[PDB]
């Protein structure tokens, strides 16, 4: 297995300008017929080189001649001695119901559908599977008519037929030039939603969702999105649909969230289907990020591609920031801008400190599935929202006009996008450059002065990213640093010096340096890193009360919330130093003190107030350590949990009582009420036992829908409450049928906090409702007990690793990269104590010792055990 580099990028040989394919479909035996139009751009001796796996070649003919000079190696069909001009004729044959990895042409229950992102498409036929090869697809599909009714690709629908013996065919005309993984076939029998959306210059897009038959009432949420997305870019990007349908599949079987295919997106149905009792207001707000995202990439993927996997980023970092921009203009941009700091906190810094450790543009490769990663999306969009924080909205739009304008219709780069950011704007971005390159997260270090006698405030900031496995040098990058600087009454002090306003973001481009600000004229408490305006780690040594000051006083309610966050980082760290010598929380009263105000606060937003009640998960708290406790964690989580439970709970029974709503309403003001209401419950579920255990049961049984009776459901788990094992079997009775809603309960049964969860696991691989043939299933249960269960994970007599090696020697053969997502809390191994690492270390070895050892996970153990 090989690693590419991103410094051997080359221009392709040959161009494929056209290609008209033919698909005689059928789940055992597919036939391909596949008509290239080609050219020549390289050295006149130069041979064709067509990637391919898995493939059952039939035929090879250029201009209708059966050629003669080729031949298959590894992966390839190498084709020699062309002209500089000609048509490419590949016939070969595939076979759907044999692909249980799922890339390419595969089976969804019924259905035939495709992924072909990102090296998928040789999975079906011998092809330039290379972004920078764009070509105007025609696409022919012939299949049974009472099987297959509807037939499915990117574009329009420019032909159809019927055949002899119950067949039909259809055939699809996708106009733009595209790279090859934006293909999409899809075959079945749907219910179809339909609508209309009409853009701002008058074009009329037909609106076309399928979903399996019976399901049509869980589709007009994601169709309402939809509009909601198109309507968004139009006032926010001023970017309208470039054709005139846009299709959307909802699929059962599916290794990823969704797919941005040209005119044809394909969808995990959990990122579709929502009812008011199937589906929490978490859901249908992943529904609309997911809708919108992958909207989005019609420009930003699609009109603009990448022009190698290594740019990745390109396209998904900035994808992402326009789906939080999406989300954050219609719901609580702070709600927003808190979750996405809580994951690249919790979960991308984790990564940057791991063994898989890169940069968003990535200089080297195995498996380019392994990259698709919290680093590329969501540093990714973090790197994008500081060129919006370093240019301002209309210059940042400028520099999407311009890149637009000198990039549609070409495959780009990441440098490219900077290049137009930087250029439209006068900004200047050569140091900036720098994020695309480093990897491992910088951390700034804040030490402040204050001159009563100059009325002068200091700050010196300085900045180190440690080194990584991937990457001995570093160096300082271009940091924006937002402040902000408050005075005794919580009035914003003017920044400024020597007679002129000085920009709040300051530009930390040094190693070290110092920023003085005159006409101070009072000691300030400082916000820093104001919206996290650099994805860094920050150290200052903030007392209590200026942390308290700013839950108080700070203007912007994230710096609210992160305040809150850093004074229970001090917490956290005190009592797992305790919980390791034996020792049962301690907490000031102070403390204590900041969350009762939240609470009793009538101006808060409710909103806020229940982010700044949601304690940070396990996985942000290991983050506050070298070496993870993950037991220590758990279980100082739990105890703060109780010991605010009891401090709070006339409060907490108060405030959710208070936030009672009769009505459902999936409208922001009413998810940030039910919200608080829930974290309320939360905490309530860890008090006194009886009255906890009539709360939980009651709001189980009286939720008219499923966030209210997830919520329940779920502090019964948490807090291990009398009522658990029925309502729980209440839910397995109910729910069973329903993959999608079974997700939620095995993952309550996977991150349950009882001696016995391993064996109950174990068990549910039996379980009526589990499959280990479906991805979401898999993650469900496996992947939410070895990431979202560290404690019970890593159980110190291995017993953890042991099960996941099992699970993982399975999905090494059936479906890698699954198998890939899951191995990733194994390759963590060197932040844990030296007998988990020896335990997890042998688990690695076992796997890396396995017959047919796929390159996905490859690539991860070599990493890791290095
Ligand atoms: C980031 C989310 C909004 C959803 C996310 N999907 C995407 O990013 C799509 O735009 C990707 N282009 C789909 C993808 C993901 C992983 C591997 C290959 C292809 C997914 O998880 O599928
Ligand atoms: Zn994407």
């Amino acid at each position: 297995p090989q690693a590419k580099y991103r410094h051997d990028y080359r221009a392709p040989d040959y161009q494929i300008t056209d290609i008209d394919l033919t698909f005689d479909l059928d789940a055992q035996k597919t036939v391909v017929t596949a008509v290239s139009q080609a050219v020549r751009h390289g050295a006149s001796d130069a041979p064709l080189r067509l990637n391919g796996e898995d493939l059952k070649l039939v035929s090879v003919h250029i201009n209708d001649e059966p050629w003669t000079a080729w031949k298959e190696e590894e992966g390839a069909l190498v084709i020699s001695n062309l002209p500089e001009r000609f048509t490419l004729k590949i016939i070969n044959e595939i076979s759907p119901a044999a692909n249980t990895a799922l890339e390419g042409l595969y089976q969804s229950g019924d259905a035939l559908c495709t992924q072909c992102e990102a090296e998928g498409f040789r999975h079906i036929t011998y092809y330039l599977d290379r972004p920078d090869v764009l070509a105007r697809f025609t696409t022919k599909i012939i299949a049974d008519k009472i099987k297959y009714p509807f037939l499915l690709s990117n574009g329009n629908r420019v032909a159809q037929g019927e055949l002899e013996n119950g067949r039909h065919w259809v055939q699809w005309q996708d106009p733009f030039p595209k790279p090859c993984y934006l293909f999409a076939l899809v075959a079945g029998d749907f219910d179809v939603l339909r609508d209309t959306f009409t853009t701002r210059s008058g074009r009329e897009v037909a609106l076309e969702l399928y979903v399996d038959r019976g399901n049509l009432d869980r589709a007009p949420w994601a169709m309402t999105s939809l509009k909601n997305s198109m309507k968004w870019d139009e006032e926010r990007f001023g970017l309208e649909y470039d054709l005139d349908i846009y299709m959307i599949v909802a699929v059962d079987f599916f290794n990823m969230g969704a797919m941005e295919n040209k005119g044809l997106n394909i969808f995990n149905s959990k990122y579709v289907l929502a009812r008011t009792d199937t589906a929490t207001d978490k859901d249908y707000l992943d529904i609309e990020r997911v809708i919108g995202h992958e909207y989005f990439h019609n420009w930003t993927g699609n009109r603009v591609t990448c022009r190698d996997w290594f740019q990745l980023s390109l396209k998904e970092g900035l994808t992402v920031f326009r789906d939080q921009e999406f989300s954050s203009d219609l719901g609580s941009r702070a709600v927003n801008r808190i979750n996405n700091v809580r994951t690249m906190r919790g979960l991308q810094f984790a990564e940057d400190a791991s063994p898989m450790a890169h940069p968003i543009r990535p200089d080297m490769v195995i498996e380019m599935n392994n990259f698709y990663t919290l680093t590329v999306y969501e540093k990714g969009a973090e790197v994008i929202r500081m060129i919006h924080t370093l240019l301002g909205e209309e210059n940042f739009q400028k520099g999407m006009q311009l890149y637009f304008e000198r990039h549609d219709g070409s495959a780009a780069t990441c440098d490219d996008f900077v290049q137009a950011m930087e250029d439209a704007s006068n900004v200047d971005l050569s140091h900036f450059r720098r994020w695309y390159s480093q990897s491992g997260t910088p951390i700034v270090t804040v030490k402040d002065d204050y001159n009563p006698e100059t009325e002068q405030y200091t700050l010196t900031i300085s900045q180190r990213t440690p080194a990584t496995p991937d990457q001995a040098e570093k160096q300082p990058l271009h940091i924006p640093f937002a402040i902000e600087l408050y005075d005794n009454e919580g009035k914003v002090i003017p920044l400024q010096k020597g007679g002129h306003p000085v920009n709040s973001v300051l530009n930390v481009t040094q190693a070290e340096q110092t920023f003085v600000f005159d006409n101070v004229y009072f000691q300030p408490v400082p916000a820093l890193l104001c919206e996290f305006s650099a994805p860094v780690k920050l150290e200052y040594k903030w007392s209590d009360q200026q942390l308290t000051f700013l839950m108080r006083h700070a203007r912007n309610d994230f710096s609210r919330w992160d305040a809150a966050q850093s004074l229970l980082a001090t917490y956290i760290k005190l009592n797992v130093a305790r919980h390791q010598q034996g020792q049962p929380l301690s907490l000031p009263v102070h403390v204590a003190d900041a969350f009762r105000a939240v609470l009793l606060d009538e101006k808060i937003d409710p909103a806020l107030a229940a982010e700044i009640l949601t304690l940070p998960s396990v996985n942000e708290m290991a983050e506050l350590f070298d070496i993870i406790d993950p037991i220590a964690i758990a279980e100082v989580r739990e105890a703060l949990t109780r010991t605010l439970a009891t401090e709070l709970a006339d409060e907490l029974l108060a405030i959710y009582n208070a936030n009672y709503q009769s009505e459902y309403r999936v409208e922001h003001e009413d998810i940030a009420k039910r919200t608080l209401r829930n974290a309320c419950l939360r905490f309530l579920a860890f008090g006194e036992t009886h009255l906890a255990d009539v709360l939980v049961s009651k709001q189980f049984h009286e939720a008219n829908n499923m966030t209210d009776a997830l919520a329940a459901l779920s502090a019964a788990v948490a807090a291990q409450l009398p009522c658990r094992d029925a309502l729980m079997q209440e839910y397995d009775d109910k729910w069973h049928q329903n993959g999608l809603v079974m997700d939620k309960w095995f993952i309550l049964q996977a991150t349950s906090p009882a001696a016995n969860v391993l064996e109950t696991v174990r068990g549910l691989l039996q379980h009526r409702s589990f499959t280990m043939s479906n991805p979401n299933r898999i993650r469900s249960l496996i992947g939410a007990f070895a990431g979202s269960n560290p404690a019970a994970f890593h159980a110190e007599d291995g017993s953890g690793y042991l099960f996941l090696v099992e699970m993982l020697t399975d999905l090494n053969s059936r479906n890698p990269q699954v198998a890939s997502r899951l191995i990733e809390p194994l390759i963590r191994l060197k932040r844990y104590d030296a007998k988990r690492q020896e335990k997890m270390r042998a688990a690695l070895e076992q796997l890396k010792g396995l017959e047919n050892l796929s390159g996905d996970l490859y690539e991860k153990i070599t990493k890791a055990l290095a």
